[PDB]
Formats: structure tokens, sequence, C-alpha cells
């Protein structure tokens, strides 16, 4: 029922107007950046142990990895970015932890070498109203994702999953759960025109059901 049920959502959430869409998207969300609060729960519900040496793949302006680098058990934070024209570029600020980030605009990370972390983050993908394109770019970065997480035996992670309810999508995730353990949560604070969910290491679940639950909670949302 997964990509029916999506789908679905999809096709409805794209027949919304400006109004319909702006009122529908906050409609019972959670709620400084998104992306903080976004990293913040998922850090708190034990969904990801941030520590060693982390990667921040497809960081934008940078705030998962400003995040990141506040806590306590990690020691470096390795930053990367298209930041390409009409892409987000690093955001440099004063706060605490700065130091411990290396940010490289310019990198391409679906063509990277991984190489030695401990925590793998990566928040890639950006809606588009097609979602075979959005299955698409989500296969890729699980392919990538996957890569990272063979070099990196027993790493941590935190992966964007920007159209899980596709079927080829939820079969790459649940060869990423075989091979790497984990499981697919949704965060409150998501809004409700984004079917994102995050792909986690410190919490193991049934990602089909999960995604399935999602889908009709933002269905009946929109109802
Ligand atoms: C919008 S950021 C996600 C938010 C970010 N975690 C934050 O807290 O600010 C996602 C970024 O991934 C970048 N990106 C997309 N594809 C990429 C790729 N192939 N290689 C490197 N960066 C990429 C996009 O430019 C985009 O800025």
């Amino acid at each position: 029922s997964a990509p029916t049920l999506g789908e679905i959502w999809k096709r409805k959430l794209n027949q919304l107007d400006a109004k319909e869409f702006m009122a529908y998207r906050r409609r019972f969300v959670v709620e400084v950046s998104r992306g903080t609060a976004k990293l913040a729960w998922i850090d708190e519900r034990g969904g990801v142990e941030l520590k060693g040496t982390v990667v921040d793949l497809g960081c934008g302006r940078g705030s998962w990895s400003y995040y990141a680098a506040s806590q306590p058990n990690v020691r470096e934070v390795k930053a990367y970015t298209l930041g390409t024209s009409g892409h987000e570029k690093p955001r440099l600020v004063e706060t605490f932890g700065w130091n411990l980030i290396t940010f490289k605009s310019k990198v391409d990370v679906t063509k990277m070498e991984p190489f030695q972390a401990d925590t793998v983050l990566c928040d890639i993908g950006e809606s588009n109203p097609t979602a075979a394109v959005e299955a698409s770019r989500t296969l890729t970065v699980l392919n990538v994702i996957s890569r990272w997480l063979e070099y990196n035996q027993g790493c941590g992670f935190c992966v964007k999953v920007l159209n899980p309810y596709s079927c080829d999508v939820l079969e790459a995730l649940m060869k990423m759960q075989a091979r790497f353990g984990g499981g697919l949560i949704r965060v409150p604070l998501s809004r409700n025109s984004t079917h994102e969910m995050y792909f986690v290491s410190g919490i193991k679940n049934n990602i089909m059901g999960n995604v399935t639950a999602v889908s009709r909670q933002l269905l009946k949302r929109m109802e």
C-alpha cells in the first residue's frame, strides 16, 4: 500500500492552491534554524549518536554542522556542499564549536571518496512536484550513503529520505537496514508539505509501517 498512499498524498498535495498549501503545511506541525531544530529533535530522541569525526554531506548553510560541532562527543566536523549557482553556501558564524568545522563548498558529494568518520550525516533532498524525480534523487543519496556505511563499520548515521514511500526506495531502505541496522523516523517538526523521513542508526523500527503511518497521518491532516 505504501507507494499508493504516498502517491495519493503527493497528487493531492499538488492540487492545493497557494492559500490551501500554506494552511495545510503547518497544520499540527511542531513550531532558530529549521535544520537545527530537526537534528536537535532526532539527537534528543536518541536517533543518532553525534561523536568523533562527523561528516555532514550536503551541508548547505551548515546548521547541522554547527549543531554537531556544539556536542560533547564530537571531535571534528567535515562539512561538504555543492554551493554552486542557486545552491546554499555555508554561513560562517562565531557560535560555540565553530573551530571544529571545516566547510568545503564546490563538492558533489555523490562523487566523493568515503573516508574515516564515526558519524555520517546527510540532509540532501529538495522537494519536487514529481514523485518519481524525488524517488530517483532519494535512491542516489541512499546508494552514496551505503558506501559510507560500508567503509565505516558501525558508524552512527542520520540521512534524509525525501521520498520514502516509493517502492524502489522502500526496498533500498530495507537493504540498508539489513546491512547496517537503524530505522526510519518522522520528525514532527517536518512540514506536512514534505513526506521526508530520516534513516537513523539510534532507533530500530518497522520502516514500511512507519512510512504508511506517516502517509495516513498527512492525508488525514489534509481532510
Ligand atoms: C538545504 S541543505 C539541508 C539543510 C542543512 N542540513 C542545514 O541545516 O542547513 C541540503 C543541501 O544539499 C546540497 N546538495 C544537493 N545535492 C548535492 C550534491 N550532490 N553534493 C553536495 N551537496 C549537494 C544542496 O545544495 C543543499 O544546499
